[PDB]
């Protein structure tokens, strides 16, 4: 059972096919139109349907070219309000029939970020941006919005003329509007069934750059050349999957950089990936985002989680993909270090949430829980750690990626659940049941708290980062001259992040350790967001008041949830900083994504 949707479930009627057809109204902040879905349904005689909505108007409901009664049930919090539509005549099983609702936005929808031309990086136009993972599709029309089902798409945008939009679909062309001469529609036609939380919309003064055989760039002028030269190696990343993962069925793998509210690293929208502009690090270094987004063309849009449930198998499955990819890019001994620094953030996710917290369990429940809140590294890390331990107690990474290969072939285009992974597992390896049965599959599953059996890692690459973090850590104050720039020399920017996270792992370290490592190696000069988060947290619970200043700018000229929320309960937790955090919260909210700035005030315990 989906507990997260109010509508009808799969086994009453599916949605087939979604056919939009809308305007994008920069004045009122609202997308109005019609939203035509071809309904199957899966019972004897079935009267009536169940769909989710979420601060939506709805004008009429067509079907067969008449007006359809309908009503808009009691709001149900963050999954919205349940729209019950009465059907004209009564279907039998496998009938299907067109459904047209001419709805329209909330300017506040949960889905969808609506940019005044100053928060653009041209300064001339506006920009609009959806993100409907998990559960916010039903924030910009009315549907089944459950990854139970799987659709395809068309869709007609209208926009201003002097702006592009995009979809998470193929470009079908583009035309003036018939109705409006300062208007230009875009079609787009997405022909592989796909859940509802992958239909994306984009629409701002976007610029393209071709940088593969099958991929264009695409972000506001002032970032096309940056972003080209960034993003350089996602072919070979493309060809690594296709060898890994099958067939590449979407046609297109196009990318689009985001402004900088954008709230994740990435989103692995279909034909167009959605990525942070906090990955532009001028080095390609940020590029395990993409090759994490590539891999999601196999595990999670072609195998999809029929349930936000079992989540894990999206994101364990992907994370392990990803990081073959990079594995075969930069050798195993990289492989092991990306994934031993996995397992750490694993540490800080256990640790945060509590080694009890039914969030740290792999395959949760998430009955009156808003999957926002639910979000962590746990389903990404536990997942990746499960499939991780299963290589090795198995016969290695090369009999591992047969199976990954044979279960992306067996589940393509269908949703499926922890009970459907761990069937085919011992399916796959019947001749290595007995081994499989040695596995603590109610630990590993549906226990909370770090996995019984740790992996085993190579550690070369992590042996250097872990020794000058421990250096610093048990150095006194006659032991902070010994240090200098020539200790970072053999270092990757990967491994300077590394040194960074364990570090972090033992903080607060005293103030004036933190003063000599800013001394010393300038890490207040660093650009790369990842290692420059890290070292501002490090300063924040260090207590270093110098560090505010900048802690606060990096919450809030950018978005990316991974780290404009330990900034601001860092910030909140020094009381140094404390009040000045509430304040830039304050003032920046009705400007935030919103939820990002839902997310950030519950953190915060401001209403
Ligand atoms: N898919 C993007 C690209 C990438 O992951 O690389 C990143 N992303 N964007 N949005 C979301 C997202 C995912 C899940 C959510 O609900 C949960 C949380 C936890 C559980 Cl156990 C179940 C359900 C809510 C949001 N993830
Ligand atoms: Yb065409
Ligand atoms: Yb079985
Ligand atoms: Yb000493
Ligand atoms: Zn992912």
């Amino acid at each position: 059972v989906d507990t997260c949707s109010l509508a009808s479930p799969a086994s009453v009627c599916r949605t087939k096919h979604l056919h939009l057809r809308c305007s994008v109204d920069f004045t009122r902040r609202t997308l109005t139109g019609t939203a035509a879905l071809t309904v199957q349904s899966q019972e004897d005689n079935l009267r009536s349907l169940v769909l989710d909505t979420k601060d939506l108007t709805i004008e009429k409901v067509v079907i067969n070219g008449q007006e359809v009664k309908y009503a808009l049930g009691e709001r149900q919090s963050y999954k919205g309000s349940p729209m019950e539509i009465s059907l004209p005549i009564a279907l039998s099983k496998n009938q299907e029939i067109v459904i047209e609702i001419s709805f329209e936005t909330s300017p506040k929808s949960s889905a969808l970020q609506w940019l005044t031309p100053e928060q653009t990086s041209g300064k001339e136009h506006p920009y609009l941006f959806s993100q409907c993972q998990a559960i916010h599709c039903r924030a910009i029309l009315p549907c089944q919005d459950t990854p139970s089902v799987k659709l395809t798409y068309t869709a007609e945008v209208s926009v201003p003329k002097e702006l592009v939009a995009l979809m998470s679909a193929i470009r079908d062309g583009e035309t003036p509007d018939p109705e409006d001469p300062s208007r230009k529609i875009y079609k787009f036609i997405q022909k592989v069934p796909i859940p509802c939380y992958l239909i994306a919309l984009v629409v701002g003064a976007l610029e393209s750059r071709q940088i593969g055989p099958r991929t264009l760039v695409w972000s506001e002028k002032e970032q096309v050349e940056k972003s080209a030269y960034e993003f350089s190696e996602t072919e070979s990343m493309l060809k690594i999957a296709e060898d890994l993962g099958g067939p590449y069925v979407w046609g297109q793998y196009d990318l689009l950089v985001l402004p900088p509210s954008f709230p994740y690293g990435g989103m692995e929208n279909p034909c167009l990936t959605f990525v942070t502009p906090t990955l532009l690090a001028g080095d390609k270094s940020l590029s395990n985002v993409i090759a994490h987004e590539i891999s999601h063309s196999w595990t999670g849009n072609l195998v999809t989680n029929k349930t936000w449930d079992h989540f894990w198998l999206n994101e364990g499955h992907t994370v392990y993909l990803e990081r073959h990819i990079c594995g075969r890019l930069f050798g195993e001994k990289f492989r092991h270090f990306n994934a031993l620094g996995g397992w750490g953030e694993l540490q800080n996710s256990v640790k945060t949430f509590g080694e009890t917290h039914p969030f740290t369990k792999l395959v949760v429940d998430l009955t009156d829980i808003d999957p926002d809140v639910a979000y962590s590294s746990v389903p990404y890390e536990k997942g990746f750690a499960l499939l991780f331990y299963l290589e090795q107690l198995l016969g290695g990474p090369e009999i591992f990626l047969g199976f990954l290969k044979a279960y992306v072939e067996k589940f393509s285009y269908k949703s499926i659940t922890t009970d459907d992974w761990k069937d085919f597992l011992y399916s796959y390896f019947k001749d290595k049941v007995d081994v499989l049965n040695q596995v603590d599959w109610n630990a590993w599953l549906y226990s909370p708290g770090l996995p019984p059996i740790k992996p085993n890692y190579d550690m070369t690459l992590t042996n250097a980062c872990i020794a000058l973090s421990q250096r610093w850590i048990t150095a006194k104050e006659d032991d902070l001259n010994s240090f200098n720039a020539t200790d970072l020399k053999d270092l990757s920017s990967h491994q300077l992040n590394e040194f960074l996270a364990q570090t972090l792992q033992r903080a607060p370290l005293p103030l004036g350790h933190i003063k000599r490592m800013q001394e010393v190696y300038n890490f207040n000069a660093i650009n790369n967001s990842e290692i420059r988060f890290r070292w501002l947290r490090l300063c924040i619970q260090s207590k270093w008041e110098d560090a505010i200043p900048l802690a606060l700018k990096m919450a809030t000229e950018q978005g990316r949830m991974k780290f404009t929320r330990p900034l601001f309960k860092d910030l909140a937790a020094f009381d140094k900083s404390h009040d000045q955090a509430v304040r830039t919260y304050q003032e920046h909210k009705a400007s935030m994504h919103p939820v990002t700035a839902m997310l950030v005030g519950k953190d915060l315990k401001v209403d």
